[PDB]
């Protein structure tokens, strides 16, 4: 079920209030068929983040739900968001090897920042194998997907069980 | 009022001695501020705490077996949690915090202060927090007492269900 929430639905019902108000992240990114799974995966429920011009367009909108108790959402303002992000040496070296996220995303000119945001560093490779190996050899706690739509990453704390 | 998999390793608590409780059940803090501190946890609300690895393992397969489900586990002893204040910030309008400074867990579970909270900061509003984030160009997450939250890096999550 990916529609979107009924808070995001709101505040686009009347998006004429928000004149800052850019669209939601699904909507502004440009992949190649072949990387969608992958990049999917990465953006995780970040895909229906509100991506505005400023901090105030932001504050308006909560300030909307709040008095609406509409729901919540998440908004980046492209003017606090942080998109930079280091690229981690040798990685392209490695078997399975197909790009950083970020290379592999496109948004138009104004809002390059969202790709940096989005992704930072995040790797994408050909195999979980691939995935594994990569992250035993680099210590990465980068976050690591492959073409199939499998994510590994640093790992908050030991989970499992099932 | 916790998950299937979750109720069993309490139910089962006899079998691991290294089992300490879930986070939720160990913050101790005051009304005004659980709004601000229950966005700050986000998920590791519900993480489990045991004292070591062993303990964490033992759960694992324990829950490996039984096929109860998943859990999160946080081993006292090998969480980090160093943090490190911002000279300054506490002198800001609006600030009211650091989360870490506001709760409270047993004196044996200090660590999990740090692990949980780090340096993030509580403020009263939104207004707040956007300006100390500038301001000092804070890199940790801020809390508002409406329940607000901003990222790290800029997210801003608001509004009520």
């Amino acid at each position: 079920y990916r529609g979107f929430s009924r808070a995001v639905r709101a505040v686009f019902e009347e998006k004429e209030r928000f004149p800052g108000l850019v669209d939601v992240v699904s909507n502004l990114i440009e992949v190649d068929e072949k990387y969608s799974l992958a990049v999917s995966v990465l953006l995780g429920g970040t895909a229906q983040n509100i991506v505005v011009r400023n901090v105030d367009t932001a504050k308006a909108i909560v300030e909307f739900l709040k008095q609406n108790e509409a729901g919540r959402v998440t908004i980046l303002p492209l003017d606090l968001i942080d998109g930079s992000f280091n690229r981690i040496s040798g990685l392209e070296n490695e078997r399975g090897f197909v790009g950083y996220a970020v290379d592999l995303v496109k948004f138009p000119s104004d809002l390059e920042v969202l790709g940096g945001f989005l992704f930072g560093n995040s790797v994408v490779v050909e195999t979980l194998d691939d995935a594994i190996r990569m992250k035993k050899k680099y210590r990465l706690n980068t976050r690591i997907a492959t073409l199939d739509g499998e994510l590994i990453s640093g790992r908050g704390a030991i989970t499992g069980g099932r």
